């Protein structure tokens, strides 16, 4: 089936702003594929792109459903979502999606525990904590399988991790520099499982959404 970058041992980064939109089956939406694993109903990563006065019939979330709104406001019969905000919708849920505005969003499908209940949206700067050696981090998400945060990092601030499992970062703002390469706002990185980060913020300093753990759990949907 589509494949994408579904070598989880392989260390991947994207530009995402070079990749090409493709239409999706949603009217109004396109997506940029990151990673994609599984046949008919896929483990996916994407970021994808709502037009605005989209509004759309119900789904349910089958294997979960966890983004960020990086631009714009997404909405549903709850409310609204802002850019900033980061939801966890997890499986069995269900909703009424749309986008007055319009908006861009980064996605994960089907990378919950199928007995995940936890649900919730979060203003992911709302919760920075103090500074530590510049870094600020609000903790956004943690169980037994998974960590996921938002680190706001000061001109010059060295992040470095040696999380077990895999480490995913989203790049929301300013730049970091890993492994000699600069990474600017929507960059994807992927690095395999006991594989370090160090990511130093530039001369503006870096805002960033990071998950570590998540590798060890790649199911392709059953
Ligand atoms: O990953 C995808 O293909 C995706 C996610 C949300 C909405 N449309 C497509
Ligand atoms: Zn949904």
């Amino acid at each position: 089936g589509m494949e994408i970058n579904a070598d989880f041992t392989k260390p991947v980064v994207i530009d995402t702003d070079q990749l090409e939109w493709r239409p999706s089956p949603m009217k109004g939406v396109e997506r940029r594929m990151l990673d994609r694993i599984g046949g008919e109903v896929a483990r996916a990563t994407s970021i994808v792109r709502y037009a605005p006065g989209s509004r759309f019939s119900a789904h349910t979330h089958d294997g979960g459903e966890e983004f960020i709104v990086l631009d714009g406001v997404f909405q549903d019969e709850h409310g609204d979502y802002p850019a900033g905000t980061y939801v966890r919708n997890p499986p069995t849920t269900s909703h009424v999606p749309g986008s007055a505005e319009g908006c861009t969003i980064f996605v994960k499908l089907w990378q919950f525990d199928p007995a995940d209940r936890t649900q919730f949206s979060k203003n992911m700067e709302a919760e920075l904590g103090a500074p530590v050696e510049g870094i600020s981090t609000s903790l956004l998400h943690e169980d037994e399988r998974e960590t996921v945060t938002h680190r706001k990092l000061e001109p010059g601030a060295n992040l470095t991790s040696e999380a077990a499992g895999g480490i995913e970062v989203l790049v929301l703002d300013g730049d970091v520099t890993v492994n000699d390469e600069v990474l600017g706002r929507n960059a994807w990185l992927r690095l395999p499982e006991g594989e370090a980060l160090s990511a130093t913020a530039g001369a503006r300093g870096a805002k960033i959404w990071m998950k570590t753990g998540h590798l060890r759990f790649v199911r392709t949907p059953e």
